[PDB]
């Protein structure tokens, strides 16, 4: 099964609604951590595939990692304010598909930070997830709303929790602890697009930067 | 004995073009295995046409689907997508180039791709031939994409074998042909020969 993890809060649900709508037709499944709600939401009702959960604390984006797996799921970590494309899942399988030479993971904004030394200042260099990259890259970094795992690499709650505010750094240093490798693909520029209702009177704007 | 057997899926935003697609391979055909992914129960728009046999399925197959029916040793098999309008000479000529290369143990396709891995720092070069694109001369590939191929029911690979391969159902299809050592060629057609179908359209 594909299956999809997720999680908002309430300002949020606008953004979230087309998040899903651009994954439905594409996973056999989405995991939705509903962060702070009272109810579920009936703007919701549409989604055959979805699961919605009222966690018992606010995890914020650590609510993507609330939700058991299966031994053979394929997990796709989302954010809730992404239109992803209409072959997001088709294209990231084959990535991980034909680049499982080795046990790694999939991704597509991420980081090459570079440690300090003989003066030189601590670097980072960042291919985020609007941007096109040509070749595929090895990266220390991947941010969790756009990676493609096997549920087998995903780490557990007890893992992740207290990781809020550096979620990124938590989930990257399980992959680096376990020594599972991490590949930013390639894609053209704005394969991936983001929503918002900006401070201009809540302009809708499926183009975000 | 010897017959000409079409085998699809399909699935229910796809009703309306799936019913143009079994129209251009209905009188080219002896039968339409067809796999009603995620459908409820089989649509009268599909009523009229005496040799399809639509099923729908234990499990949502996806682009599998087409690979759930046992099919007889001594048949021809077309696979085909729900969105390609085939042309009505399209058996015809297909059987035709299978011909001309069966005595090399190979099937044949429209869609197709030479991917070249990178070699003592080459680069790894794909080359794809898609389906609306003309062909002057019958090229050797190492994928076929599986809307567009001909095939003896012996070659066909098992619903086992080719289980799990959603979403990237060409690439272990096309293994199965490397390992059983069968040939895939990508064959010569002209400009525009299949095309994709519409919505709303006077064409034909």
């Amino acid at each position: 099964m594909i299956v999809a993890n997720m999680s908002s809060y309430p300002p949020r649900k606008k953004e979230l609604v087309h998040s899903i709508q651009s994954l439905h037709a594409q996973v056999d499944k989405i995991n939705l951590c509903l962060n702070e709600f009272e109810e579920i939401p009936e703007e919701l009702d549409g989604f055959s595939k979805l699961n919605p959960v009222i966690p018992d604390k606010d995890y914020k984006d650590v609510g993507k990692f609330i939700f058991p797996c299966a031994k053979n799921d394929m997990i796709v970590l989302t954010d809730d304010d992404i239109i992803y494309p209409p072959d997001y899942v088709e294209k990231m399988l084959n990535f991980y598909n034909s680049f499982a030479i080795f046990n790694c993971i999939v991704g597509i904004h991420g980081c090459i930070y570079i440690d300090a030394f003989d003066g030189d200042q601590s670097k980072r260099k960042v291919f985020s997830f609007t941007q096109g990259l040509l070749r595929p890259r090895v990266v220390n970094q991947l941010g969790t709303g756009t990676v493609f795992l096997k549920a087998d690499q995903l780490p557990s709650l007890k893992y992740m929790d207290g990781s809020q505010r550096f979620v990124d750094v938590r989930f990257s240093r399980y992959m680096l602890e376990n020594e599972i490798g991490m590949i930013c693909v390639p894609r053209e520029k704005n394969w991936l697009r983001e929503v918002s209702s900006g401070s201009m009177e809540g302009l809708w704007n499926t183009f975000t930067k």
